[PDB]
């Protein structure tokens, strides 16, 4: 029941894309340490997405998720790109926590089912890209670039029935935006799930995460504006334990 504050971090071949803004770091662009700091100051869970497109992507993710599980105590998910249950239970066998899946989950949703059979549906987090066209939120899957002509109601209720542990509810209205997470999206699926919902996209400063706890989310995942420095994760936690808002602290 705490209220949840999440980092994810974008990999292209085992590199942080786009790097940080840790000066005080050996190397602004290792996963492993910019990971290993976040969970000092006070990161609740991680997230490392991959966007490799090569064919050297499954044996890349599963040497760094090997380090990152030496290094780090904190929840680990990984995803991007997961595909079928082999690929996934190699991932969790070398450390991660929970597999993170999309387009495979909307292709073929028996695969929420297969991982959470043997794993527990601890292990599955499904991530829903959605945006508003004509009127209805809909599903997008290929890094945001299909629209499947699912609705967001339908899959929302579809996953947690196959299921899934919790959902990354990604607004693509908001890809990139600083304005505020979707708190309609959010508040349009909270009554839909007892699922934990993890917000994502929007957040540009630290009174946007008060905005999406009481719009329904159980955690906030954000990344270039926690790696920027625009918000320091130590003085969110203090300003969202500061108005009512339970953090650990």
């Amino acid at each position: 029941l705490a209220k949840r504050i999440d980092a994810a971090l974008i990999l292209k071949d085992g590199r942080v894309v786009k790097g940080s803004n840790f000066e005080n770091l050996r190397d602004s662009g290792d996963p492993v340490e910019l990971g290993k700091f976040y969970s000092e100051i006070g990161i609740d869970e991680l997230s490392f997405w991959d966007i490799t497109a090569s064919v050297e992507k499954r044996k890349t993710m599963l040497e760094l998720v090997e380090k990152v599980a030496e290094q780090i105590d904190i929840p680990i998910t990984v995803g991007g790109g997961i595909y079928d249950f082999e690929t996934a239970s190699e991932l969790i066998l070398r450390g991660a926590d929970k597999v993170e899946i999309n387009t495979a989950a909307v292709e073929n949703p028996s695969l929420i089912t297969q991982i959470a059979q043997t794993f527990g549906s601890q292990a599955v987090v499904v991530y829903i890209a959605a945006k508003r066209v004509d009127g209805e939120f809909m599903v997008f899957t290929y890094s945001g670039t299909k629209n499947t002509g699912i609705l967001l109601r339908d899959w929302v209720v579809e996953v947690e029935k196959r299921g899934a542990g919790e959902i990354v509810l990604g607004s693509i209205d908001r890809l990139g935006t600083k304005s505020g997470y979707d708190t309609e999206m959010i508040r349009f699926v909270r009554p839909l799930t007892t699922l934990p919902i993890i917000a994502h996209r929007g957040a540009g400063k630290t009174e946007h995460f008060l905005e999406a706890f009481l719009a329904g989310a159980d955690a906030a995942k954000a990344d270039s504006v926690f790696h920027s420095r625009e918000i320091d994760v130590r003085e969110l936690k203090e300003y969202l334990k500061k108005h009512g808002v339970n953090v650990r602290l």
